Order: C-alpha cells, then structure tokens, then sequence
C-alpha cells in the first residue's frame, strides 16, 4: 500500500493475538481446575463464539463436550427481555451436566441472562460463563460471570470471530471499527 | 371387503367426528367471548395438534393469529423436567400478547408444563390452554387447563392429528389403537 | 359480511365439496402405495387438515417451514429451510399439499429439492390456482379451484398474519390496504 | 502421551503450517472476490476457524447443522437441515471447508444443494482426505493432508462427542473403540 496512499497507518487494535492467546491459555488452566472432576458442556452461540470457542477449548486440558446454538431476535421483544428466537438448539440433554457457556462479548444487552435462565430450566447441574470481552455497561444487568478475558471500553469492536455487518470475522486480533473521518 | 375375511367389522371409536365438531363449537365460543378485547395467538405444537387447531381456528369468531413450534426429545432429560429441544420456534414476538397454546391431548407428561413456563419468560400479557383431550394420569401435573375438549380414559389413543408410529393421523374421529389379537 | 374481505370466492361448502372430490381422486390414484403429504407452513395448515380426513388411505403427513433468502428467492425460488422434513422421504410417494400456485418460483425450487432426495415420486396438489401460474413450467396433479388474479385470504392464508381462521376464501378488500 | 489416543497423525504444528499455506494460496486465488466461507457443524470449528485467520481476505463465514435421515443419508448424501446457511449465495464465491472427506455421499449432497442456490462458485477445502475419498467424483480444489483410514479424533473431530479439544489430530484407541 503506498504511503501517498490517505488512510489510517493502524487500525487500531484493542487486543492483539498474544495477547488473547496468553489470556485463554491461563482462563484454560483455571478452567480445568475448577472442572477437574467433571468436566463441562462448553455451549456457544454463533457466529461470535467460533474463534474463542475453537481456542479456549484446546486450552482446556479435560474431556470437555461442545455444544452449539444459533438465534435471532424477535425484534422488541429481545430489547426488554433478552428473549431470542432459538434457530438452533442445543444437540445434547444438559440435564445433570456442567455446562460453561462461552461468549465473545458481554454488555448491556439482555440475551445472556434470558439464556442462562432459559439453560437452567432445563435440568443442568450447573451454568456458568466464560466471556472474552467485557465492557462497561455490563455492570448495568445483575449475572455473575465467572471468567472474564478482558475489560475493554465502550467501542464497536471487530475480529476474533466478531462482525460489522458480517465483515471482518476473520481477523486474528481484536480492533476497534473506524467511526470518524480520516483526514491525512 | 368380504364378509369372510377375519377382520373387525369395526374400529373402536371413542369420540366420533360430530363431538368433536360440536364440542370444538362449543370452545370456540367461549374462547371469543373471552379473548373479545385481545385476541390470542393461537400456538400449536406439531405434528398432534394439526387437525385442532385448523379447526378450532376456525370456531374462533376473532381476529386471532396462528404460530407455530417444532420439538423433539431430550432423551432423559425430557421425562424428568419436560425440557424439549426446539427444532422450530415461534416466529413471532409474543410480548404483551394474549397466547393460548391448542393442545391434542394433556396427560403425565411433563412438557406442556416446561412449555408453558418457557412461553411465559418471553414477555406475553397472558398464555392458557385449550386441549382437545385430558387423560386421568394429567391429574398429577398441576396444571390450569382452561378449556378442555374432552376427559377421556386411559387408552392409547389415535387420529384427527394423533398417531400411531406415524400413522392414523388422518381418521376424522378420536379412536382407541386396538392391540388385542383379532379371532373370527 | 366480513368488512375486510371485498367478497366471498369460494365458500365453506364449495371447498368442502371439492376436497371431498380430490381426496377419492387420490386415494385411488395412491391405493396401492400412499403418499407422504407435505405441508409447507402455515398456509397449507387447512387444506392438509381438511384434505387429508378425505384421503382414505394410511398416509403421513410431515411439514416445511421457509424463510426468504431475499434477492435469491425471486430469482431461483431458493428458499431458507426454518423446518425440513422430520422423514426421509427415499423411495416413497410424496404430495406436496399448497394454498396456491402462481408465478413465484418457491414451488418449483422445492419440488427439485425434494427429487433430489430420493423419492420414487413427488406430485402436488393446489387448493388454488391463479392464471400467472401458467408461466412456470410445472406438472401440478391436482387442483382445486382455478382463481383470478386477486390477494386472497382465509382457509389458512393471510395478510399481514390476520385472517386464516376464515373458513372460506375470500378477497382481500383494498381498504385494508388504501 | 493421551491414553484414549493410540498415535499422534498430524500435529499442533504441522496443521498450523498447512494451513498457513493453503490461506495463502486461497487468498491469491479469491483476491477479486472474497468467499463466503461455509461449515459444517460440529467438526469444521477448529479448521474454519484456523483457515478464516490465514486467509487475508474479506471473507465471510456462515454455518448450516444437520442430522441423518438414516437410510436415504447412506445412499444419496441427503441430510436433515437443522441449522440452514442465514445468508443468500446467489452469485457469491462459495467455500466449503470440510474437516474430513471420505467414501461418504454428505459432502456431494451439499455440493449439489448450494449450487441450486444460485452460486457464482461453489468450492471446498477440506483438511483431512481418506484414501475411500476416490471413489466419490468431486473436485476438492484445497486438501490439508492424506491420511490412512483410521478413525481420527481431535482438532474438532470427536468420538462419541469427546475429544474435540485436542490441539493435534489423532488416531482413536481401540480400547476406547
Ligand atoms: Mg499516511
Ligand atoms: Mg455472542
Ligand atoms: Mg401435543
Ligand atoms: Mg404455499
Ligand atoms: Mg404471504
Ligand atoms: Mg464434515
């Protein structure tokens, strides 16, 4: 790229790929400690979860399971309850399991704890959450998250499995999205 | 058929293709007269719930509306909590709507029970129940059904929706699945 | 008189009549091998219902639901499978049971998928049919009612989600869109 | 050494280097027009998330989930579409990336199925391929490695829905078996 060229010379990266991977490896460990005698049903919704899905679980040195589901919204609704349309289920019974679910982000948005209560009316021994990203408004909904990758600011942000409108999944690093205009 | 063929000249019928017209008739308008300010989403659970729904809609003299929902079992975790897996859910947003979830048949089953909880955490102002038919063994589910088509026995039960092993559920009438040995 | 519907096209009895007609048609034509009905949700809800008391013959009955893939699905009839088939279908009679048939495509994309799945036959039979269906190249077996060109609504088919439990079809009335 | 693992067949390192390659060479090829790259569930998670990373492209990811429907899955490849693609392909680039190609019909079925859906191209790579993989006629265009018929585990492919998480590939113990 030309340095004529008149764009930003970094995006500007919010976590970089040693980073998240030093950070899963040591959330791995405690992982697999807290779970020694017996280990979880790692759930993940998509499309966010891939990335630290893929990761934190080869991180995890016990026979966990993985699990999958996919939602929609439904619209105002999702606003004020959290309620999701399930598009996809999980695969396997969780009754009596140990289920960690692992998510990309968490915030103000109220579709982690409608899932955590939707997950605990199903039997489970026990549910808890892993999440990479963290950011300030997410003090504003009462769950009790038990791991937590990173405290980051209130920014839109990209990479590592997270989109802007389905682009950019595919950076190994997490960045913050470009909202002003690049002067030179 | 021959008169000298050994089969049963007929199949026992337990509610006959008028009762149940006249019965649906019945609950259809009471069902208007109560949901007249608000009319419900009529939710349906496939496949059973086909041909009671198709008709009781009709017996509804209101604007209602249809949705539907898809499930399978967990196995296990399905007799102990009810918890299905959904392999279709609602379209629609039911918050702050008046649901009534048409049943084929409410028994010891713990299903319905965990649906209606799991309908009631997406917001609506109110879910009941309309079932066609309720087996002696539903008394021990505490459940307010507030519409019931029919108490019937302990019989294993086929058409107008129900089945056997898939089939039968295209008999206009309500009859008992014979498993006795036919002899002329 | 409703006063969304603009008229009566055809009435409870009429339908009645006709699928009574349709249902011994197939039942003879599928005597020796009965079909798996196929609905495509939720406007099939109530000719499927209705159609299949008149079939008397042991079928199954199994449903789709469908969501659009936008621009794709005006142009190749390629629709999002929100519910497939819970049975396979290899070597088996299968009747896909629609509402109607037009100029949209859906029909003719679902019928090559569900070939492609290893039946030994798949037919259809359309409780209506308007004149534009004539411009997609397809063998529909049974047909209820040739219609005109008008939106209709009830016997399960809606606008904007209202007016299915109608237990006739009707036109839609241009005030509930002017 | 794991004990439900009788040998290890392609290692943490050998897979990262491979797919270093292929990213490479995908990227160059699809520089034009980015693929919507497409997986399968359960056991494409760690090879499409690993590729998506290698590839410097655009790309976009969609998934579809599936179940048998017994018989007719052995003979034709048909699959139960539980989860389906969320996006319209009509005239994208269209990448499959398969954990596993083999003797089985599943992966010609969906080859087949996206291009009714109006593709401009429809391509797979797979990581692992079967020698029993030359008796189906597809063109897979990127292949991470050959390797023996062994009942492989790790690196997201399971056995009775463990051993995902291992980083390497492995071949299954028959003790376990
Ligand atoms: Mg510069
Ligand atoms: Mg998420
Ligand atoms: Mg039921
Ligand atoms: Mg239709
Ligand atoms: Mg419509
Ligand atoms: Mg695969």
């Amino acid at each position: 790229v030309p340095q004529t060229h008149p764009h930003p010379d970094v995006d500007r990266v919010l976590l970089d790929e040693q980073q998240i991977r030093d950070r899963l490896a040591e959330l791995g460990e405690q992982i697999a400690a807290d779970y020694a005698e017996e280990p979880p049903v790692l759930v993940g919704v998509l499309r966010g979860a891939v990335m630290v899905m893929a990761d934190l679980a080869r991180q995890i040195d016990l026979k966990v399971e993985m699990d999958w589901m996919a939602v929609s919204s439904y619209g105002s609704g999702t606003k004020s309850s959290g309620v999701v349309r399930i598009l996809k289920d999980l695969s396997g019974d969780i009754t009596d399991r140990n289920v960690l679910i692992v998510e990309d982000i968490i915030d103000s948005g109220l579709t982690l704890k409608w899932l955590l209560s939707n997950l605990r009316s199903r039997g489970p021994k026990s549910v808890e959450v892993a999440a990479l990203l963290r950011k300030p408004d997410a003090a504003r909904v009462d769950i009790d998250v038990k791991y937590i990758g990173f405290d980051i600011p209130s920014e839109f942000v990209i990479g590592y499995g997270l989109d802007y409108a389905e682009n950019y999944r595919n950076l190994p690093y997490v960045g913050v999205l470009s909202r002003s205009v690049y002067e030179d």
